[PDB]
C-alpha cells in the first residue's frame, strides 16, 4: 500500500493526536483505507538525519508544524524529497501561513500546505491522489515555486461526529511507545473547537473570532471511559474556554467520576474560560475536591484599557476580579493570572501598575507572565497592526543546539511606540522579582503587612526593592536584579538564547542551582528563589537596611521586628524535618492576620507541622537533602509548581495563647 507517513514532534512527550484524527476521518472513505497504510507516527525529537532515514518508501509525508517543530519538520522533508521525488509532501498546523507568498520558494520541496482545521483537507488530498489538488478546499498548492490557492477550507459541522483516533485503538502504539521507554506523556483532548472572542496576539486552535462547534456528547463520554480504563494519567483539553458551554460541568463531574471510580487520569490541564462564572468555580470545586485541577484561569494579558482595547480584548472589571479571588481563596481554591510582556500600547508604567493593582485586588499566589511572540496566523502578524503600535522584534531560539535551519525560532517583541528596549528589560526583570519574592513569600507577609497598616502600596513596594537595590551590586537582592538586567539585554541581542532553556544556557545560573537539581527548564523565576534561599540569612540583613530607607528601621518598631521574624521563620528552609516540626513565639497572632482576620496583639505559639508539599502533598521534606529539599519547596518548573509551596501553612499550624 501507499505508504502515509505523519510527523509531529513535541519536545516533551504529547501524543499525536492530530495523526490519529486526520487518519481516522481519512478512513471512513473505504477507497482511502484500502490503498494507504498508514504507519505509527512520529512525534518524540530524534536527530533529523535519523527521523528522514526511518521514512522508508513514503507516499505521503504529513507535517504538522508548529513553532516548535516547524524548522526541523521542513529539514527532514528536504531529505525525503530527495530520496523519493514522488512523495506528497502536505504541511498543516498553525505555523502553515495562511498567505503563503513566497513559501515554496523557501520551501520548494514541499507540495501542499492546509490551512486550519484539516480533516476534510487531509482526507480530499488522499482521494485525489487515487483519482484519476488545486480543486481541494483548504490547502495551497505549489506550482514551480508559486502558492496557487485553493477553495476556502471546509469546516466540520456544527456538532462534530467523527471518528474517535482514542477508541479506534490507533494511539495504541504512541502510548506503548511512551511507556516502552520510560516517558510520561500527557493525552490530548478537545471537547469543542474555537474561541468566540477576538484577542490580537492569540492564534488559538487556529480557531479564534469563530462560533464554536462542538464533539458530540456520546464519543466523550465513551473517551473519558477510555482514558480512565487506560490509566493515562495525565489529560490535557485543548479548549479554549472550558466552562463556556453548559455541559463543560457534566463532563467536569464524568472525569471527577472516573479518577473516582478507576483511578484515572489524575491531573487535568485546561484553560478556564475568559468570562469566569459560576460554572467555572463548580468545576474548579468539582475538580479540587477530587484532586484534578492544575489552577483555575483567570488571565488578564492587560490591565491597560488602551492596551486591552488595541488587542480587542474585554476583561473582568477589577472590582468583579476581587470578588472571585475571595470567593475562590475562601474555598482554599488555587487560580492563577496571566499577562504578556510588551502588548501594544503597554508603558513601563502601566505594566507595573497593573501588577500592583492585581496584588491589590488579591492575587498574592499566582502571576505568571510570556514574553509576546507573533504567531504567523495572529492578527497582530500583519504590517499594518505591526506598523500601527510600532512592534519590533528579534528572532529568539526555543531551544539549547547545529545548523541555524534546524534550530526552532520565533519573533519575540521587545519594544513598541509605548516601551523602549531599556523599559521592556526592566519590566521583566520587576515581575521576575515580584514572582520569586511575593508568589514566593519571601517578602509576601511583610508587604501585605506594609500595605495595610503603613500605606505602602504593592507596586510602590516593589518599585523600591528595584530602584534600591539595583544600585548596592553586593547585596543578595541587588545581585539578582543586575544579572537579570544582563541576561534580558543578551536575550535580545544573542537569538541563540533559548526561550525554554535560558537559565540552563547560562553557567554561572546553572551552577547556582546545580546543589539544588538537575533541570534543563529552570525558570528565572525558580533561579531567584533558590539564590535568596542559599543566602537567606544576608538576604534578611539586607532587607532591614532598605526598610530603614522608608522610613521604617526595625530597631525601633517592635510590631515591625515581629512581622520580619513571622516573615523569616514561615519560610520553607533545607533544615526542616516533618518530624520535628518548627515552632517560634510571637507578639501578634500573624497566622489569623494573614488569613484575613484583625491584627491583634495576642502573644501567641505558632508550631508548625507540615508533613509533605506541593499540591497533592506528594513532596516529603528530608532534613540535610537539598534535592528533596527543592521538590518540597518549589516543585517542578515544568508545569508551574505554586500549589502548597515556599512557606509552612500556618493555617493549620498550632496557634496557641501564651
Ligand atoms: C497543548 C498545547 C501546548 C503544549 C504542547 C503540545 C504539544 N507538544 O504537542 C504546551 C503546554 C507545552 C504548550 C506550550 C506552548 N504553546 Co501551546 N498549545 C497547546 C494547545 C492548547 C493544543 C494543541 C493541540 O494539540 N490542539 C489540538 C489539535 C487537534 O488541533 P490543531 O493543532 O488545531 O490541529 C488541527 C489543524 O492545525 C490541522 N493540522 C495540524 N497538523 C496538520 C498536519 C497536516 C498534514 C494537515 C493536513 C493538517 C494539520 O488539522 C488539525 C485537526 O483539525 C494549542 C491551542 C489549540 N487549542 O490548538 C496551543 C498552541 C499550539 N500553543 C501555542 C504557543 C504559542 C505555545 C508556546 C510556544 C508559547 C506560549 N504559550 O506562550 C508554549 C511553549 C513555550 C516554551 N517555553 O516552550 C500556539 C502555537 C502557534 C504556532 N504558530 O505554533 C497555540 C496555537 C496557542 C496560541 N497561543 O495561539 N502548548
Ligand atoms: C494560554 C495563554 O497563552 C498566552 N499567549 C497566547 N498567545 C500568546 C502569544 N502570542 N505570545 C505570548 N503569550 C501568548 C496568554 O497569556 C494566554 O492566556
Ligand atoms: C486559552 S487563553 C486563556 C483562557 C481564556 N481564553 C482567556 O483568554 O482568559
Ligand atoms: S487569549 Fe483566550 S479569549 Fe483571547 S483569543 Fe486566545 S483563547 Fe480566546
Ligand atoms: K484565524
Amino acid at each position: 500500500g501507499r505508504k502515509v507517513y505523519f510527523v509531529g514532534l513535541n519536545e516533551y512527550p504529547f501524543l499525536p493526536l492530530v495523526a490519529g484524527l486526520l487518519r481516522t476521518y481519512a478512513e471512513q472513505d473505504e477507497r482511502i483505507a484500502a490503498a494507504y497504510d498508514f504507519q505509527e507516527p512520529v512525534f518524540l525529537v530524534a536527530p533529523v538525519q535519523e527521523m528522514a532515514d526511518g521514512i522508508v518508501e513514503p507516499d505521503v509525508l504529513a507535517l504538522s508544524c508548529y513553532v516548535w517543530n516547524f524548522r526541523r519538520q521542513m529539514k527532514v522533508a528536504k531529505l525525503v524529497k530527495e530520496r523519493y521525488p514522488n512523495v506528497l509532501v502536505v504541511a498543516g498546523g498553525p505555523h502553515v501561513p495562511d498567505r503563503p507568498g513566497n513559501f515554496f520558494e523557501k520551501h520548494p520541496y514541499v507540495d501542499v500546505l492546509a490551512h486550519g482545521e484539516g480533516e476534510v483537507a487531509f482526507r480530499e488530498l488522499l482521494a485525489t491522489r487515487l483519482s484519476d489538488y488545486t480543486a481541494v478546499p483548504g490547502v495551497s498548492v505549489r506550482r514551480g515555486t508559486e502558492a496557487v490557492v485553493g477553495p476556502k477550507a471546509k469546516r466540520l459541522p456544527r456538532l462534530i461526529d467523527t471518528p474517535s483516533p482514542y477508541l479506534l485503538g490507533v494511539m495504541d502504539g504512541a502510548v506503548a511507545t511512551c511507556r516502552e521507554r520510560g516517558l510520561r506523556f500527557y493525552a490530548l483532548w478537545e471537547t469543542n473547537r474555537g474561541c468566540p472572542y477576538s484577542c490580537s496576539f492569540c492564534d488559538w486552535g487556529s480557531a479564534t473570532m469563530s462560533t464554536l462547534r462542538k464533539f458530540e456528547d456520546e464519543r466523550l463520554q465513551d473517551e473519558i471511559e477510555w482514558f480512565a480504563r487506560h490509566d493515562v494519567e495525565d489529560l490535557f483539553i485543548c479548549d479554549a474556554n472550558f466552562g463556556i458551554m453548559p455541559r463543560d460541568l457534566e463532563i467536569a463531574h464524568a472525569l471527577a467520576e472516573a479518577r473516582g471510580e478507576l483511578g484515572a487520569p489524575r491531573q487535568v490541564r485546561v484553560n478556564f474560560a475568559k468570562n469566569s462564572n459560576d460554572r467555572v468555580f463548580d468545576i474548579s470545586k468539582t475538580w479540587h475536591d477530587a484532586d484534578l485541577l492544575m489552577g483555575t484561569t483567570l488571565s488578564m494579558q492587560s490591565t491597560d484599557m488602551d492596551v486591552l482595547e488595541a488587542i480587542d480584548r474585554k476583561n473582568i472589571g477589577l472590582d468583579n476580579y476581587r470578588k472571585l479571588q475571595q470567593r475562590y481563596a475562601a474555598e482554599n481554591i488555587h487560580t492563577y493570572t496571566e499577562l504578556i510582556l510588551g502588548l501594544p500600547m503597554e508603558t513601563a508604567r502601566s505594566f507595573r501598575d497593573g501588577i500592583g493593582s492585581l496584588l491589590e485586588a488579591g492575587n498574592h499566589e499566582d502571576l505568571r507572565v510570556y514574553e509576546l511572540g507573533i504567531l504567523p496566523n495572529a492578527p497582530l502578524n500583519t504590517p499594518e497592526k505591526i506598523e500601527q503600535y510600532g512592534l519590533r522584534t528579534v528572532p529568539k531560539r526555543m531551544y539549547v543546539e547545529t545548523p541555524d535551519d534546524e534550530a526552532e525560532t520565533f519573533e519575540m517583541v521587545m519594544e513598541t511606540n509605548a516601551m523602549p528596549r531599556d523599559a521592556w528589560v526592566e519590566s521583566f526583570s520587576f515581575i521576575q522579582a515580584v514572582q520569586f519574592l511575593h508568589n514566593g513569600c519571601y517578602t509576601r507577609y511583610l508587604s501585605i503587612f506594609l500595605r495595610q497598616e503603613h500605606g505602602i502600596g504593592y507596586t510602590r513596594f516593589y518599585e523600591g526593592l528595584q530602584d534600591y537595590f539595583t544600585g548596592r551590586p553586593d547585596t543578595v537582592l541587588g545581585a539578582l536584579y543586575l544579572r537579570m538586567r544582563s541576561l534580558y539585554h543578551d536575550y535580545i541581542d544573542m537569538p541563540a538564547l533559548p526561550l525554554a532553556n535560558l537559565v540552563a544556557s547560562q553557567p554561572d545560573m546553572a551552577a547556582d542551582l546545580a546543589p539544588y537539581g538537575r533541570r534543563r527548564g529552570w525558570t528565572i523565576d525558580n533561579w531567584g528563589w533558590l539564590r535568596i534561599a542559599t543566602d537567606f540569612d544576608r538576604f534578611h540583613t539586607e532587607l532591614r537596611e532598605y526598610l530603614a530607607t522608608l522610613g521604617l528601621d526595625p530597631a525601633g518598631d517592635a510590631r515591625l521586628e515581629d512581622v520580619l521574624r513571622f516573615q523569616q521563620d514561615v519560610m520553607l528552609r533545607p533544615d526542616y524535618s516533618p518530624e520535628l516540626g518548627k515552632s517560634a513565639e510571637y507578639a501578634h497572632d500573624w497566622p489569623g492576620y494573614f488569613a484575613g482576620g484583625l491584627l491583634r496583639p495576642r502573644r501567641v505559639r505558632v508550631a508548625y507541622g507540615d508533613q509533605s508539599f506541593g499540591a497533592n502533598g506528594r513532596y516529603r521534606p528530608v532534613p540535610g537533602d537539598l534535592k528533596a529539599f527543592t521538590m518540597a519547596a518549589i516543585g517542578t518548573s515544568y508545569p508551574v509548581s505554586r500549589m502548597g509551596h515556599f512557606c509552612h501553612r500556618f493555617e493549620s499550624a498550632e496557634v496557641t495563647s501564651l
